[PDB]
């Protein structure tokens, strides 16, 4: 059974935790919790193909260098959030030593009002890094499936 | 004689002593000064109703499950003052134990040039939330009467 | 020989040092050096003029009232180091005691793809302060030279 290994990066708050616990248990956490399991396992069936999701949810700023795909998340309603990622990228760059890194911009809370990131800041950051843009709610759950499974499709293209 | 009991909420640094000081005194406190009275009394005329504004102007993050309605102030040149809002009405929902509190979103130091918040922005997330949306400068007194007086006119509907 | 005393002012880490690295010495430096010298020393001809640069490198928030001219940097990638602008401006105003001080608005790190302040947004606020604005890269040098010198053309005209 193929085995896929995804990293979740971003600044603190931003909801990688939120957005994992969604995936994996279909539940939100409406709270802040700074003492959550780092380390989550799914079997998912994604284009008819049955694997293991072994997914890294790491800390806003090892883990890294054993990652197949990233996660790089930020907040919509989150500005420093979103400046925040070019740190994050540089680093997954670093690590893999590689500019061709299977990665998938995350633009999560999509359902707060308190927009300060365009969708269309976002699209071009993904552009310039060559990965695609999602927007993602771990509330809502919109997005939440599409963000995981993109990045998935991503690594197959490796 | 009827009391309105108003609290000014919001991050640090966003005008709330300056705001209400400015209604109250006449006077725009052009400095940061930490140690400020968070209490103030005015007897005022609104719409032909002589009434008290029982004012409490709070620390950038008891005081709020006694007020009767809320200025959630950000300042037009402070992003994350804006994106802070939200965690200021969440605490307010939750001392209230209401989605239907009177509450007015205000955009402070409108005098200053380096906007990074567009009134469109704060106008939608005030829609979100069912509230008027008020410009203000502590500064130039622009809106400062309106917000309040705005409040006011929200408490009575409630 | 003609000397244009410079201060370069503006929020950590939004390229002074890599901005006066690059003018002097023809170097982008790619890593955060907490330990620069702040004081610079280069022979140019500006304008047929051979004159001698004295540029102070400032830390983040003595140098400032013996500066003739200020470069005032923000990133274009950091919305926080431009709302700061207006703190540095402040800062200038108060020590140069006048409104019309020689100053260079520059947007740093126009190379990045993570923009969260317009081109517009500055010429905004240069507008706002009688000043010119200007794009430039410590990396790739855009508009560095034209940053410096446009100062020295302000100062020119004091
Ligand atoms: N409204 C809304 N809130 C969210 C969303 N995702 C996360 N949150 C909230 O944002 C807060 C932080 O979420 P969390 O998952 O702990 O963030 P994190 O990125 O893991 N933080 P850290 O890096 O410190 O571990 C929580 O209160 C959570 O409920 C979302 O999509 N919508
Ligand atoms: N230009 C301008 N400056 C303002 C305006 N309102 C407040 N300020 C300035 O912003 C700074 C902070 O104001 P202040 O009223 O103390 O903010 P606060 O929200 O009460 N801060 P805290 O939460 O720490 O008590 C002061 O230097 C003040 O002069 C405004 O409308 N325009
Ligand atoms: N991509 C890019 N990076 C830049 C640019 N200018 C500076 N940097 C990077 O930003 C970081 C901070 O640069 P630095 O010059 O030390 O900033 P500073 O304003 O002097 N910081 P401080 O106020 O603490 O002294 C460094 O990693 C540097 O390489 C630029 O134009 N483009
Ligand atoms: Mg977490
Ligand atoms: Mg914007
Ligand atoms: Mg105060
Ligand atoms: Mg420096
Ligand atoms: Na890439
Ligand atoms: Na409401
Ligand atoms: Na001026």
């Amino acid at each position: 059974m193929t085995e896929y290994k995804l990293v979740v990066v971003g600044a603190g708050g931003v909801g990688k935790s939120a957005l994992t616990i969604q995936l994996i248990q279909n539940h939100f956490v409406d709270e802040y919790d700074p003492t959550i399991e780092d380390s989550y396992r799914k079997q998912v069936v994604i284009d008819g193909e049955t694997c293991l999701l072994d997914i890294l949810d790491t800390a806003g700023h090892q883990y890294m260098r054993t990652g197949e795909g990233f996660l790089c998340v930020f907040a919509i309603n989150n500005t420093k959030s979103f400046e925040d990622i070019h740190q994050y990228r540089e680093q997954i760059k670093r690590v893999k030593d590689s500019d061709d890194v299977p990665m998938v911009l995350v633009g999560n809370k999509c359902d707060l009002a308190a927009r300060t990131v365009e969708s269309r800041q976002a699209q071009d950051l993904a552009r310039s890094y060559g990965i695609p843009y999602i927007e993602t709610s771990a509330k809502t759950r919109q997005g939440v499936e599409d963000a995981f499974y993109t990045l998935v499709r991503e690594i197959r293209q490796h």
